[PDB]
């Protein structure tokens, strides 16, 4: 029954709110639907696989809240393998390089490519990390779709196909059902385009040893009895002097505050007394979240990097069923494994195979790109369907359709009466990923405590000391990266020449 | 405890449901979250208004269900007025005009106007009804808003900003909001633009005496003790013999059957188990409802109709609070009103301000509009804001963002189990209206029928003989209005 603080919903950014709150001395409970906790990180444990992360798992430089909050629970991190070669697999041929992006040979379609991606952080540089609808084009940029900026801006298909894919992988949606204010906000906030894209001194440089599920079980270990399982929140009530929550088989919790700590769009799952207000009450029929199966095929050795791979694929084309991999192998250099994403529309028309099925797909396309029969002979398979979960509703996270973050977005970090809001979505740098779910989770603990009079008003918000252990490099341009022209900067100059 | 069906929601397509179920010999009951049944249809009763509708009012030629229904209910229609010249407002000065569209002077704007008009039909007419995923561009047409089509279509400022209007009345959101498939194949099922946008003979030719809250409230009177107000469904148990339905105020159902009779989106308030398949799931949050404010202002006489005005406003421009409005006098003249609406991100940006400064920014615009000083006089207000209803979610209806029809749109109306799926949302004509709430309660209620063995498979969807007292005539179409070529076709030829 009663508490100081009631937080619903335990992943990451409800257990790390939860921990801070126990950690100052109040009286917390959280109340998690499934019968497990981590959300949207899912560490699934069997004897042919060890460990494997089938949701999020993905760490890097400048993500130094979630590598601190990691750090403290007794955690390590490990690279993952980038020491041989990416490919880019495009037209059925594949292309090996070295560095982030695949190179661009065509002098045309060179100056194309590094247009957009200069464009992009160009734009991303005009939007407020805090309040993106404070752009000074916020409305125009927020009316259109991301394949209408991209239909805008690329003049060459290639460039136009790596974009589409770049949209896709970031936020597992299709370009047409996505803001472009809204994307463009969303990768400014992670920092740009370069660390989001990127292994080595981006995103994707590290996994946790053992699993990012981890992070969630271990903050439960410390909580104990706090953390009630299979307690789904049906109903919040604010009429009275404390706030009463109760849950699905039928327990009461009284509280002096509620964190939100779930996607958006399933505070729909609970019914509010009084009401929400209306802004707030249409936002989260508004907000859905992406889709995805994230698929582990395993081999009896990591034979890629033999013919210098590092398992790292990027492959474009309508008949590829993954257009994204990873080297999944052990730091240990056993389990060999290559992780993939099935994306956007893809994960809808996939989900209607067996396993089997795709397993088999899956073999084939990199067997393909790899140019390895050795990829024919998977040792074991692991998947999980995203968009199949009520509790989630899909991954990695929440995108903006055309017209919704100017005008809702801002109540989305906005307190109804004694309800906070955590959460990933929430959070103001790398929102969408377990680092904006340790952000949120926390300013929202401690606009409680502001609010208790346990803070000032200038510590809800705090700043991060970057990681000893995972130093970020800066991300750098040439001279011509910066002044080189678009292709219709170009035709201006020849027409100008010509005149 | 114990029966045939459980109906989730007392709006018109789940009472519906309930009343042909009922008919039928099997035990019914209705579950309703709020302590009034209606649900976006709701009339309001005081001494000044007499009654007033603040949801959904009007019904027209070709809703024949609804008309049939509020038939043998003992409920009568009466006309809206449009006796007198409708008024089109555009820069700060008003064109009274007779007939359903506004004229266009400029030969360049009325080739423009004509063409945006007929392109809305003709790429219809590739759209079916029950299927409209299956239309031959439907992934293209899809993968556009509405804001794109009019900019590639519209080649004048005038043919945009009206277009633009269309859309915001019809679907209450933004041209950049909504898909381009969604929003032609909501033309379409409804007979096309002049049937959706016309008074006389179409969608907003009639009201009913006595308010549309009547319908529900009816049905309920018929259903005795059936009925249960304030009994939100917060779980569907299915792993059983039996459906278990349970409520927020603790109550347990059991029945071999459920129909759900809310807006899809609203689903996502109910808990289940199983879990519900995946593309469900995920499409129950992919379907916002529009946001609206209507609103009604009050008169001692219906003055307009001294100037030879009905009532009609069509109000161009971003300044103007209400973008269309319709004359709401009482049959017997009396209770003079005119009713506005107050439409998408206006009523986002109107809400924030009080009763009292709406009706002043709303008496100001039709003295501007009406060109009469006593549009300044008002004798009463009534207002809805449907943004803020929680067993809503907005109104009049669901809208499809871009992307979501042809990847979604299939499961909508498809059994989980045994939950049927009702709401005017599933309808294959007038859906978005009460007319759909009609048809998809009663074919919900028929597929559980079929499946208990009742009635054979051809019997679930069925035809309606058409209204004796609101009988449709044709749309018809000019030789100009159909040869007549585009903007860039008179280009081509130049
Ligand atoms: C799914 C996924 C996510 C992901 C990704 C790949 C996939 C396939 N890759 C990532 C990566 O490599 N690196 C990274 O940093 N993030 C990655 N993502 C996203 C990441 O997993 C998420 O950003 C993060 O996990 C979100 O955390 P958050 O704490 O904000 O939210 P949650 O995990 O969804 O947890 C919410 C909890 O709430 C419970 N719930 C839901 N409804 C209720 C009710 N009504 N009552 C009580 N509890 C409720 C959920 O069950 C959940 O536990
Ligand atoms: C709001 C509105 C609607 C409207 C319109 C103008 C406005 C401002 N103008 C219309 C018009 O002139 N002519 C017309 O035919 N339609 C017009 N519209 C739309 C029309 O009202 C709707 O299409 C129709 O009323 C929809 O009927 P339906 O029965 O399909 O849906 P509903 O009215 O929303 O009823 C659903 C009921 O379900 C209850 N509910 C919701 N959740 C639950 C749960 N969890 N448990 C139990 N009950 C639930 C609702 O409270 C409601 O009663
Ligand atoms: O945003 C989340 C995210 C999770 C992930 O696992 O891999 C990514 C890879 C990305 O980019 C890879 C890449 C490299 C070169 C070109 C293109 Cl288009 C994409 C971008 C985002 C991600
Ligand atoms: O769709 C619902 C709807 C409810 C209504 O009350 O009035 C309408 C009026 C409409 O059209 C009026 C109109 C006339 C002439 C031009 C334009 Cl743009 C609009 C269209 C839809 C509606």
């Amino acid at each position: 029954n009663k508490c100081d603080v009631v937080v619903v919903g335990g992943g990451i950014s409800g257990m790390a709110a939860a921990k801070l709150l126990h950690d100052s001395g109040l009286n917390v409970v959280v109340l998690e639907a499934r019968d497990r906790v981590g959300g949207r990180t899912y560490t699934l444990r069997n004897q042919k696989v060890k460990y494997v992360d089938l949701g999020g798992s993905y760490v890097g430089p400048t993500q130094n809240r979630i590598l601190r909050l990691a750090k403290e629970l007794g955690l390590e991190t490990y690279k993952v393998n980038e020491v041989e070669r990416l490919i880019h697999h495009v037209k059925g041929k594949s292309y090996p390089f070295r560095g982030p992006f695949p190179p661009v040979w065509n002098p045309i379609t060179y100056l194309d490519h590094n247009n957009f991606w200069r464009t992009m952080d160009d734009m991303g540089r005009e939007i407020p990390s805090d309040a993106p609808w404070k752009a000074p084009l916020a409305e125009e940029w927020d009316n259109m779709t991301m394949k209408e900026l991209l239909d805008k801006l690329c003049w060459t298909e290639s460039a136009k196909q790596l974009a589409t894919l770049f949209v896709n992988l970031c936020v597992t949606a299709e370009t047409h059902e996505v803001s472009a204010l809204w994307f463009l906000w969303y990768v400014k906030q992670c920092g740009g385009t370069t660390r989001i894209i990127s292994t080595t001194n981006g995103g994707q440089e590290r996994k946790f040893v053992g699993g990012s599920g981890q992070v969630s079980e271990r903050i439960m270990d410390l909580l104990g009895d706090r953390v009630k399982l299979e307690r789904p929140v049906i109903y919040i009530d604010q009429t009275r002097e404390n706030v009463l929550v109760e849950t699905l088989n039928h327990e009461m919790y009284e509280a002096k505050y509620v964190i939100s700590a779930i996607p958006p769009t399933l505070g729909m799952k609970i019914h509010f007394n009084p009401p929400l207000p209306m802004m707030r009450n249409q936002m989260i029929t508004r907000v859905p979240l992406g889709s995805v199966i994230k698929c582990i095929v395993y081999y009896k050795e990591p034979f890629w990097r033999k013919k210098d791979y590092c398992g790292t694929m990027i492959i474009d084309g309508e008949e590829a069923p993954v257009a994204y991999t990873l080297d999944d192998t052990k730091p240990e250099g056993n389990y060999a494994a290559i992780m993939g994403f099935i994306l956007a529309h893809k994960a809808r028309k996939l989900a209607r195979l067996t396993k089997e099925e795709r397993l088999k797909k899956l073999c084939e396309l990199y067997a393909k790109v790899l140019g390895s029969l050795e990829a024919l002979e998977p040792v074991h398979y692991e998947e999980k369907n995203w968009c199949e979960e009520q509790y989630s509703g899909g991954c990695y996270t929440t995108y903006f359709p055309p017209g919704i973050l100017t005008q809702y977005g801002r109540v989305l970090r906005q307190p109804v009466d004694r309800i906070y809001f955590a959460g990933t979505e929430t959070a103001t740098h790398w929102s969408g990923y377990m680092e904006g779910a340790v952000e949120a989770g926390e300013r929202a603990a401690r606009e409680i405590l502001h609010a208790m009079g346990k803070i000032p008003e200038d510590e809800i918000w705090q700043s991060e000391p970057e990681s000893v252990d995972v130093p970020a490099q800066p991300i750098t341009t040439t001279f011509l990266e910066r002044h080189l022209p678009s292709v219709p900067g170009l035709l201006r100059l020849i027409g100008l020449t010509t005149i």
